[PDB]
């Protein structure tokens, strides 16, 4: 009795070789249980063959179907199962049990086998941060050990292992699955084997592939959002982002009781607004430093600048101080006073709700910004004509600030009071450098 | 019993759910409480986190298992009620008695009217999947109704709820009831009402202005999801949501002759029928108007022949025209130059494939009418393309001298005289009598 | 038809958890488990993260509301099924089947052993919080009884397992039993048999030694924070959870002659009682070894005419002896001086003009020595209390004494003590108890 | 009447709790009073025999009801004023100018000082779980404070008070607090106070000698049971309730390199941090003076080229010693004979995991300093045992010739030359910028 479900989810309904595919795994064992999985029920007609051991699993909701039809467990009997994409075909016989050899002699719950197509599997690393939103894959220390693969490959694992994932079928089943496992620590075993090709692969021409690209793009755009991935890195580098940017909303909406929506969901900022929240004061202080405006890092900004030279990782805004004096040498300053003022570059410039303060928005519709807080001397004191309830919003000495000091941070240089270890655990308290802590521990702690 | 609250009908930008919760923790302080959610909500319900009280997240996650999305997991209990936001628990023990309301009677749900400014109706519902088509009416037996409509407490077993294919879609109201009114289940609607909230949601006519809208949305995209194309009330009211002229068809291009519904054990969506209906309508008056010959050919000859309509799972209309009259017409002429879009966005074009012209009902749209020129022999009706379909011959003209009318689409058309054989000629003996799927050979009735 | 599964007893340095909710989860993926514990079990129990499969954590913490400590709060169901580590569902349906037992008989508990190397036997159970004693035997009407040991899978009704005051008080095997018995509760011991985990806990003779341990020292806890000074058996077998030579005594120092516990609407507690039988026994044999001659007095001769023993809410011993014979003994010559802790422990003092000698140095319950000299046939001292039981007597009745049982040991009594009694207390003091102080407290 | 008098602090054997219900009852014979207790106070408190007056037992107990052991079952108005004992209500209404002096202001808990020789006083109050730590302090926003210190009349409503997880801990002056200022909550220091009971109790020194002492044993249990290590007044003036040379350390033996501090979503406790600092000191003193050839290593030199100190949640001391050094020191060269315990009660062993080294801090508390040997080959510093941890590589000697001091703990120690390029090898680059726990793929996250 056999003991692997093969399963086929990656193929296109314009043009695919399931047939194929399925009509080659039938050959080796006329038993042999077959499952192919759909959102709707694939047109053209794949028309495979009527007998028990081949289902298709119609994976929505319908009005006539019981929970268990859209649920994939269903359709599997075996202990094992195996993803095949559509291209694969079954020559050699017995290679679906030389996997579940491996996997049970082996130390990882999923073993591969490539496909011998144009795209053969490769073997990467992968680590995902939910926290940051972010997944960074990279060569593979440890190969033929994975943290995920890509290219085509049958992957092979327990049933109850893939089943109790979240989104155990979702697209392109080469992105979700192993962003899943390997954010489980699981790893994936590069098997020796190697899978013949369709004889009459499909997406043969250049335009039929065309559009299977486009939709797969599209596909993993929505899959990468669904999940809070922002920001896919190989290597550190070759950046591909899933966020915000200067024409959308910023990420998380209003901030209420100072506890951004991304804090209740145990993340951290997500990359792309800290991306544009470094931009934004690399602008402001450029623009400010060229008008002649004296600025330093404040509040939390100074903070994140005294302790690891970048904003703070669940920080949602920059803090600038400035000498309300200056304010006239901004051409974007003593315009925002009369109203907003959107500059050549997109930035709006504005006066506050109240306050007294200046923000700078990175664009008109995305609001992530620097504020700006301006202070007039007052006996040798720093003082403004306004306050909020934060304990860092405070009077202080003006000495100093008679020397200011470069400061690293956000991938610039930029100005900070002098002695800023001192000046910081005078706003925040004694070792607010060595021990971080969240905006609000009252409503969310670390 | 132990009935697990569940809340699923909410805005997260102004709702009243943790006075509701409230409302029933005072009845029993360790009453079970789900609050379902597609999304965490923000700013943040705060609910009493208390372990009674458990929100749902049915959204997939990269660090949760399949069952956290699964909201049975979350209901031990063995039956389950359904409430809406801005209803209130005052009177204690009313979710008891709907238990023995429920026990006692024969209906699989029993309903509890919330006194808002909606309370729950009483209606009729029929679902016609095949034909993508929900049928409301008055409760011809009230308090016994397929359906509800207005804001109710809904109590039935966690199984039967669970064991629904979408047991939480939303909009709940329109959801459910269609899952259950097709499984021929009954909900009783019982002489207790829940009280409304103190403060109930959506207070200001912007927020009383921004739930409608993706209230709609969501009601439109749950319909699209399951299939339902139109809603009709004992009134004559209809709901679409499908084609338009502004949109494509709602089926791709057609392959062996048997379009994708078909193989869904459906027949043409309703508004595709109904779009080919006023298509050919409007052609047939532009060809009467300019001295065009016609005739009802095909599928449309065969439909109006058994019933004066469209075939229900046909997917274009046919007619003949003689050959000799297409100069006749304005914008047949233009259709061998080019694609002809007229006074009332109709598409005029002379085809690829064959010698023949189409009609699309709009640029976007290509739901059309097929214009297929004769042009008599010696006698013999004859063009020079012809179709692997078994219909596609010639015929004697005579059947053309003299055209007899023949209701078809909501209005009289020219048929050919004699229509019986004619249609036995083309399509083979007894086809009026004996329907078929265009290819028997790929797809069967 | 809905039970949660309970987990209760098990240790986190060694237990077969995983495989017992697992082995439910094979039978219904939904299956509501509630794992219960005091803190959190370290090394992690590895449960599955889904929501049918909840950890309660029953102790109170700064950062967690009352409700997150109370259990029925993590319980949604009506039926309620106590499991304990080393048990696992193995044939379907079982839990269902005990319900359908519960509602057919007349039980409020119902049980159902594992297989385990100590399958659970069955019963009998009264408890006596009067006399802080739990008496146990073997069950007459079984498979009915008051109570179990070994394993089992209890099942009840969730309303009456949270009702309890102390519904997951470990060891529940004791605990649970302890609040049903008294309560009138009967529990069911039926036909079926849970099979035992495949891979069970306590395989090393080094983990089981550190379980019985500790499940020791937990029993020796609850016994002592619900009232329970004694266990005692059919067959004669004692366990005793109070006081002893080197602890202080149960109740703190007596006012208005009402102790504590009376005002708890108990008695003395039995460790307490044992204490004095001992003292009594001990000092009698001194004096007798010494040639002084005693005679039971007070509330110790009414507790020997009437019963033989201690009166049960009494809290010391009474003897008068001779005056002229104390300086017999050496204990007592020494007692005048000082303060004299013998070769045994005890603790002999002269207050008061009355001896008084202690059990221990810490455990102050004592025997008060009277001693008395004839006045013109007239037995009389220098300093009285303020009893009616304080009086002169008329010689006679000690001339001679006579065998009375008292306290296990043969004592000596006033001859006609009956006569002798009702003297000081007043008629009918026999047969009428009463309580030592009835304006503060009757009985 | 809508505040219920609450007495909980007194003790048995000394008490006025006596005076103190009968002055309340003589403003309103009708005021509801509860005297709270574990077990029945003896002697006797001999308070009136009325419905108003109500004696609760906390204790759970074989024959009552769970409700019994809920201090919520005795309260039905909305406010609870929490009395010390030694207070008295002398003038009318003091209570009823609580509650609109409550619900004026924007704090949850008003308090009214009690004019003992120990009236209360404002407190600051910061709760850090992660940190095990109270830190107490002067009140910056007098008299709106976090806790209080001494005798107080506190009134707050009884929803807020039994709603929290310990409400009536002893003793309550510091229960009460941790608990509220842990939420955030203020407490209002109002200008009204309460009068001394006429005999105030333990009036003499022995009586308050044993309450003393009660006191403190009481205190520290609630600590202790409620995982406060380390108590702190301005920084200062230290109170450790956590682990020390005599007894075991806090947490155990740490299996898949995550203590069990992590899963009870705290950090590393001060009392095992303070013991590691001061192992790490002493035996870097040992080594420094015999002459072995040390660096911080590991976690130790990423601490303290982070902030200087021990990771805040890590759980040991890493040092890199010269394995031909090893002869120098006479606790090192014993230890492979067998262990160890030297003059000081550090306990030196080798391992055995692999082939190093291990101090631990006394016989029975192993916070530990690992020392790890590592010998010159061709110029790269490497052992012949490994560890499937990812920093444990061989590296070039030049990284060692020479050291540099690096502030570590509280002392100077010996760290590589270029030390961030050192870790960013063995770590990865950033290391030192972006923190995580030891081994965070376990998906309990
Ligand atoms: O079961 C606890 C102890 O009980 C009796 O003393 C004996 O059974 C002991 O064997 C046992 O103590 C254990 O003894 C071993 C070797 O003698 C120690 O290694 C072990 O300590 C742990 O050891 C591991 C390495 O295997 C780590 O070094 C870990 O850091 C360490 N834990 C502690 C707290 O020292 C010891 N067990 C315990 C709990 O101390
Ligand atoms: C993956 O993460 C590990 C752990 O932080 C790190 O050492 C490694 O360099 C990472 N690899 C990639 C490709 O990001
Ligand atoms: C999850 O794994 C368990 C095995 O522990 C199995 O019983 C269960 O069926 C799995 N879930 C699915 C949906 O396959
Ligand atoms: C529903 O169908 C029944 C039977 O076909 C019919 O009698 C009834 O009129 C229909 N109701 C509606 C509202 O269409
Ligand atoms: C329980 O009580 C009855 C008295 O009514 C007694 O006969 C029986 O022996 C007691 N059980 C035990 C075990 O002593
Ligand atoms: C106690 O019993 C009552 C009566 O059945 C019930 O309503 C209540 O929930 C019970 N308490 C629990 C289950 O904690
Ligand atoms: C408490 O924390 C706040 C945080 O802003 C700080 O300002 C204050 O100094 C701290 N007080 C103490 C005593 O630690
Ligand atoms: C806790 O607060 C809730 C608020 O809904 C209240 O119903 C409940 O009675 C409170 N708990 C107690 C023990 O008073
Ligand atoms: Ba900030
Ligand atoms: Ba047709
Ligand atoms: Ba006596
Ligand atoms: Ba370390
Ligand atoms: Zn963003
Ligand atoms: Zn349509
Ligand atoms: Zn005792
Ligand atoms: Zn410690």
């Amino acid at each position: 009795g056999p003991r692997v479900t093969v399963l086929v989810r990656e193929f296109e309904a314009f043009d695919n070789a399931v047939p194929e595919l399925v009509d080659s795994f039938l050959q080796q064992d006329p038993a042999q249980p077959v499952v192919v999985a759909a959102d709707t029920l694939p047109y053209p007609p794949l028309a495979l063959p009527r007998i028990p051991n081949v289902r298709l699993a119609l994976l929505q909701p319908a009005l006539d179907r019981p929970a268990a039809a859209s649920r994939p467990e269903t359709y599997v009997a075996t202990e094992f199962v195996a993803l095949v994409p559509d291209g694969a075909r079954a020559e050699a016989p017995g290679l679906l049990e030389r996997m579940v050899e491996a996997l049970r002699a082996g130390s990882a719950r999923l073993v591969a086998a490539p496909v011998a197509t144009a795209n053969p599997a490769r073997c990467l690393a992968l680590n995902v941060s939910l926290r940051e939103w972010t997944a960074r894959y990279g060569a593979a220390p440890a190969a033929p050990r994975c943290d995920a693969l890509d290219g085509d490959a049958v992957v092979l694992l327990r049933a109850r292992d893939l089943f109790n994932l979240s989104a155990p079928l979702a697209r392109p089943v080469g992105t979700s699955l192993f962003l899943q496992t390997a954010l489980r620590g699981w790893a994936v075993q590069l098997l020796d084997l190697t899978f013949a090709a369709a004889r009459q692969p499909p997406l043969a021409t250049a335009h039929a592939r065309w559009k299977a690209e486009r939709e797969g793009r599209a596909r993993r755009a929505a899959l990468l959002r669904a999940l809070g991935i922002r920001l896919v890195s190989w290597e550190g580098g070759r950046l591909e982002w899933f966020g915000c940017n200067k024409e959308t909303t910023r990420c998380f909406g209003t901030v209420v009781g100072d506890t951004p929506a991304y804090l209740y969901e145990e993340r951290w900022t997500p990359p792309c607004c800290l991306r544009a929240l470094r931009e934004t004061a690399r602008y402001v202080v450029g623009v400010l430093e060229a008008a002649g405006v004296r600025y330093w890092l404040e509040g939390g900004s100074l903070l994140g600048a005294a302790r690891h030279g970048d904003i703070i990782p669940w920080d949602y805004d920059v803090d600038l101080g400035i000498y309300l004096e200056d304010v006239g040498n901004c051409e974007q300053l003593r315009g925002a006073e009369a109203g907003s003022v959107v500059d050549e570059r997109g930035f709006v410039w504005e006066k506050a709700v109240e306050g007294d303060f200046f923000r700078v928005q990175y664009s008109e519709s995305n609001h992530l910004h620097v504020d700006l807080w301006p202070f007039y001397p007052r006996n040798g004191v720093m003082t403004k004509d306004t306050w909020l309830d934060h304990r860092q919003d405070v009077e202080f000495p003006e000495h100093f600030l008679q020397p200011l000091v470069p400061l690293p941070f956000a991938g610039f240089v930029a100005q900070a009071p002098n002695n800023y270890r001192r000046f910081l655990e005078l706003k925040f308290g004694p070792g607010v450098i060595e021990n971080p802590q969240y905006p609000n521990p009252a409503l969310l702690s670390l």
